[PDB]
């Protein structure tokens, strides 16, 4: 469901992206955006050849991501040195060409804070 995260300023957080297929898969595709009411950003995107590869980064627009890494389900970012401006929505999309399947994750709402 739509998840409320709270981060202070200057800190980072690990927006979480679990995928699991029952079969395994071939040439899955993510995408993490981020919305607010005035800017919509691709954060990363990425291949993942199948279900025992390591996930490759096709795009980054912010060098505060990281991907983290292992488990070999994990489209998990860390988002560092967080900023005022960082509040919005972060949603994790993940597409299965061969399955004709795409999966939304459920919105996370960053809020950063000061007090």
């Amino acid at each position: 469901k739509a998840t409320d995260i709270y981060a202070v300023n200057g800190t980072e957080i690990l927006l979480p992206c679990t995928f699991s297929s029952a079969f395994g898969f071939e040439d899955l595709h993510f995408r993490w955006t981020y919305n607010s009411s005035d800017a919509f950003k691709i954060l990363t995107e990425g291949t993942v050849k199948n279900e025992k590869s390591d996930p490759k980064v096709t795009l980054k627009d912010d060098d505060r991501i990281t991907l983290v890494g292992s488990k070999m389900n994990n489209i998990s970012i860390v988002l560092r040195d967080l900023e005022f401006s960082d509040t919005g929505k972060y949603t994790c999309h993940v597409k299965n060409p061969k399955e004709n399947n795409l999966q939304h994750h459920a919105t996370i709402f960053l809020q950063v804070v000061d007090r």
